């Protein structure tokens, strides 16, 4: 689990958004596993706008933050899960890192700020979601 509070809004992975979260839905694109809602209070994060391809990630199931080296932003296939069909997740950045289900959600960030969201794992790899490209969010 974990979530971005940036002003008015909310980041989360859409496969674990709430019903409250598609109450106050802003935007949400399924090949990108990412969901956007409304706020009543103020958000105070910081979205980097940067070509890092360097940063930290936390890890739920470790209790740990890693350092990591992460692919650009790119389209990769994902095999089925419950929550999607076996498809290609667009602007995915992969590392090796330890990533189990309930990881999802957790904060990788650069000396800017915020980068993106765990969103998938297994077999030694994690994979973060970029928001970096989500100007409107500031
Ligand atoms: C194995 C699982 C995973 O990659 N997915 C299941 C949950 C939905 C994910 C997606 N982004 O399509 C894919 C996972 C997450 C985090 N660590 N291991
Ligand atoms: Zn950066």
């Amino acid at each position: 689990s974990g979530a971005i509070y940036v002003g008015n809004y909310r980041v989360v992975n859409r496969h674990l958004a709430t019903h409250n979260d598609w109450a106050n839905l802003v935007w949400e694109d399924s090949s990108r596993d990412l969901l956007v809602s409304s706020t009543t209070a103020q958000g105070c994060d910081t979205i980097a706008r940067c070509d890092c391809q360097t940063g930290v990630y936390y890890c739920s199931s470790r209790r740990k933050h890693y350092p990591v080296s992460f692919s650009k932003p790119s389209l990769i296939f994902v095999e089925a899960s419950e929550y999607y069909p076996a498809r290609y997740q667009s602007h995915l950045m992969l590392a090796v890192g330890h990533s189990e289900p309930g990881d999802c959600g957790g904060i990788l960030r650069c000396q800017h700020g915020v980068v993106g969201i765990v969103s998938t794992g297994g077999n030694g790899l994690v994979g973060f979601a970029d928001v970096r490209d989500l100007l409107w969010l500031d």
